[PDB]
């Protein structure tokens, strides 16, 4: 005899309290510095979406990581938010520079086929 | 705040599974939560995310290792770690006074209130 209980699309209800925290600086356990441009983010979540972060966090424990002149501010805080949303707004202008930057970054599922 | 170029329907519900099993297997967690000396790694943020408890535990503190009291048992608290990563709970018969008193002492509000509910398994 099991009792069993189970709240549909709890994950989706989750993530979006994780954006809130990420949004609020709360919890977080890692600083991505961007152009001089520091962006608090939970390592768990970036790994998720990202083989780069995945692969970065398994080998290193700093408390900051700062990345490549590829990486632009504007771009990243895109990426960023689909990371903690699955959604990816559009860059009027800076399209090919968002494609570069989530293909650098090895976000897997932004891109289709 | 425009136009989308994507949207991918039920992204949390796959994330929060990815989290799931990085938890299980120790990855990428920041904290880690003793419970009759049996120690479970966990992410901070989604255990705040379910408890109250946990929230308070984690802003009076600044600690990577998390001490429970002796009143909460390791194969219910093991339980309630599971659902804040699945929204799912699952227990025999005769568990079920032991699961609703770890819930209500980690206060996972979503436990114990109006919405789903217990049902018999099939």
């Amino acid at each position: 005899q099991t009792l069993q209980m189970e709240i549909p699309n709890f994950g989706n209800s989750i993530l979006e309290c994780l954006n809130e925290q990420r949004l609020q600086g709360l919890y977080c356990d890692v600083s991505v510095v961007v152009k001089g441009h520091a962006f608090k983010a939970h390592r768990a979540v970036l790994a998720a979406s990202s083989s780069y972060f995945r692969d970065l966090f398994n080998n290193s424990r700093s408390a900051v990581v700062e990345l490549p002149a590829a990486v632009q501010p504007q771009s990243f805080q895109q990426i960023l938010s689909f990371c903690y949303t699955g959604r990816l707004s559009m860059n009027v202008g800076d399209q090919d520079l968002l494609m570069y930057t989530a293909g650098f970054l090895q976000i897997q599922e932004i891109m289709e086929k």
